[PDB]
């Protein structure tokens, strides 16, 4: 059998996940025939399989997406505009999470200054707290965060956001990038852990963590500045998550697997904490066809990718 598998990128992203790219290649892989075509345009001809990237919620190849799925049917995305939807809102991720069992920090899908302020007076949501903006995907302002310290710092919050626990989690974050059951696991710096001194609130944007260096005296200790500003707070490559004692690989593979279940997502990249470095992952984000650490090899990306489609 011969399956076509279509891979529609804009150059942007060809460029962040491919160390070099090929327009075409043909492999054999358990006895089947897959013709890989990568191009920024829709395919001409119908293929098995587009494996695709939505660059932003809303826009041009949005709109183009929409409408292809709609009247070819019978073409399997990886992934969907119906899954990059639902990945792109913290309040529909996170439910899926929790209705499937899966640890998160205790999180809340909110509107309002005053759906906050009963939370907080009726104790279940704990200080300190980040705010997520409820678009996850897409914009710069999806990544601009706010760790509220004290309930008097929730007066600028921008809504609708997710208002989750902070968790103090020794600056490490364990990242699996899924290509179906395939994985690619690292680990990486994150944020400091956060102390209460008296102010009220802290604000970074996730895509310019040099933001940090400029909180307030306090929030940080002293030696966690010292450790963490030659590099400007930057998400720097750690050792690996399992020669650090922070997980397994049983652990990875078993969250992971669990994780596509409850989204229904194969193209998939799964960050994940722990409070102290011990006990239950903590999910904190899932992310549509990630970056995969940066640069792959386009032959292994793409046999990767057959292999997840013929399972
Ligand atoms: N509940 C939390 N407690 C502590 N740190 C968190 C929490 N959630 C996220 N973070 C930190 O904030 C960063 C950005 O949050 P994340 O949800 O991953 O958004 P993004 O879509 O910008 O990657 C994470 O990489 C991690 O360093
Ligand atoms: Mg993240």
């Amino acid at each position: 059998q011969t399956v076509s598998l279509f891979i529609w990128l804009p150059e942007s992203k060809q460029k962040t996940l491919f160390i070099s790219t090929k327009n075409h290649t043909q492999f054999e892989l358990n006895n089947i025939i897959f013709d890989v075509t990568l191009s920024t345009e829709l395919p001409d001809k119908e293929p098995n399989a587009i494996i695709t990237k939505r660059t932003h919620p809303v826009g041009k190849m949005a709109d183009e997406m929409r409408k292809y799925e709609k009247d070819h049917p019978k073409v399997l995305f990886l992934e969907s505009s119906a899954i990059h939807d639902m990945m792109s809102s913290r309040e529909e991720i996170n439910a899926l999470l929790i209705k499937n069992n899966i640890p998160i920090p205790n999180s809340f899908s909110v509107k309002s200054k005053e759906e906050v302020i009963q939370l907080l007076q009726s104790k279940q949501l704990i200080l300190p707290f980040i705010v997520k903006p409820e678009n996850a995907q897409g914009t710069f302002n999806a990544h601009q965060m706010k760790i509220v310290l004290e309930q008097e710092g929730i007066d600028d919050i921008h809504f609708p956001c997710l208002c989750q626990h902070y968790i103090n989690h020794n600056n490490k974050i364990v990242k699996v990038f899924c290509i179906g059951n395939t994985l690619k696991w690292q680990t990486r710096t994150s944020l400091p852990n956060v102390h209460r001194c008296g102010i009220k609130s802290v604000d970074f944007n996730n895509q310019h963590l040099e933001d940090i260096l400029s909180w307030p005296e306090g929030v940080i200790d002293k030696q966690d500045i010292i450790e963490n500003s030659a590099n400007r707070f930057g998400s720097k490559i750690l050792e690996d998550p399992i020669l650090l004692n922070l997980t397994s690989e049983a652990e990875m593979r078993d969250l992971a697997y669990k994780v596509r279940c409850a989204l229904g997502v194969q193209l998939c990249g799964i960050d994940f904490i722990k409070e102290n470095e011990q006990g239950n992952p903590l999910v904190v984000d899932v992310n549509v066809f990630p970056s995969y650490g940066g640069k792959v090899d386009f032959d292994w990306f793409v046999e990767k990718v057959a292999l997840c489609y013929t399972e």
